[PDB]
């Protein structure tokens, strides 16, 4: 399958080289496996989700995304127009509030929830988790995260925007899960975007269309928009067979395109994720 004047990003996944406006997939497109997004929440009505879309947990007042942050991450793995993975079943996990605030108590609950949850939902082709969120490191929060890899669930982590080392950030710094950084539609690596031994991949995270609330759509940037990216690819190469979730993360390293970027700091990866689609 091609998308034609697809956003940057989804083109960039899916082909050798920079500057290119179409995005190829196969049109299973992530059928049969299942996204969470933890986040603030998901505007499951969105028409770009098609009904594939719902929110499964809040904690607080409502499951509503009063922010956009988590609809716009949902939007990225899964929406028909700015998604990686269009088919694919998305789940909300609203463990943070209206103001992208949220207590690590509340995301660890959170992560331990999607580990259990998966046993009520229905992804005979794999569970992915996207976790566009962190702070300073705790091996509390680290654990949650490797818990709920080691369940059964390819959990994607943002870096962070600091541009600093991600080893004091988490999830960014548990080794077990995908950490994401960002680059720029110049195969930068975006100036925010963290880096570090820790790094795994980096998907495009500078400049992202996707879903927004009230139904409507805005441009945004970060290791929050590029982990997406990593986490609906996976999902695709999940329902494809090629790759399962406790190997996910490895397989888009292993496939990526590399020495691509620059900006990239001795000894970080310089790997770009890429679905090796040939049409
Ligand atoms: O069971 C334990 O406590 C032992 O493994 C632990 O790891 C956690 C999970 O058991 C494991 O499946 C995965 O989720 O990693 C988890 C974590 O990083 O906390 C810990 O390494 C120790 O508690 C160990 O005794
Ligand atoms: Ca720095
Ligand atoms: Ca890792």
């Amino acid at each position: 399958a091609a998308q034609t004047n697809a956003p940057w990003g989804l083109a960039r996944i899916s082909s050798t080289s920079p500057g290119t406006s179409t995005y190829y997939y196969d049109e299973s497109a992530g059928q049969g496996s299942c996204v969470y997004v933890i986040d603030t929440g998901i505007e499951a009505s969105h028409p770009e989700f098609e009904g594939r879309a719902q929110m499964v947990k809040t904690y607080y007042y409502s499951s509503r995304d009063g922010n956009g942050h988590g609809t716009h991450c949902a939007g990225t793995v899964g929406s028909r127009t700015y998604g990686v993975a269009k088919k694919t079943q998305l789940f909300g996990v609203k463990v943070l509030d209206d103001n992208g605030s949220g207590q690590y108590s509340t995301i660890i609950a959170g992560m331990d929830f999607v580990a259990s949850d998966k046993n009520n939902r229905n992804c005979p082709k794999g569970v992915v988790a996207s976790l566009s969120l962190g702070g300073g490191y705790s091996s509390s929060v680290n654990s949650a995260a490797a818990r709920l890899q080691s369940s059964g669930v390819m959990v994607a982590v943002a870096a962070g925007n600091n541009n600093a080392d991600a080893r004091n950030y988490s999830p960014a710094s548990e080794p077990s899960v995908c950490t994401v950084g960002a680059s720029d539609r110049y195969d930068r690596r975006s100036s925010f975007s963290n880096y570090g031994s820790v790094l795994d991949i980096f998907g495009p995270g500078t400049d992202i269309l996707s879903t927004w609330i009230g139904g409507s759509t805005r441009s945004i940037s970060g290791t929050s928009m590029a982990t997406p990216h990593v986490a609906g690819l996976a999902a695709y190469l999940m329902t494809l067979g090629k790759t399962t979730a406790a190997s996910a993360c490895r397989y888009i390293a292993d496939t990526a395109n590399k020495g691509d970027l620059s900006n990239i700091p001795f000894g970080t990866v310089n790997l770009l994720a890429y679905n090796n689609y040939q049409a």
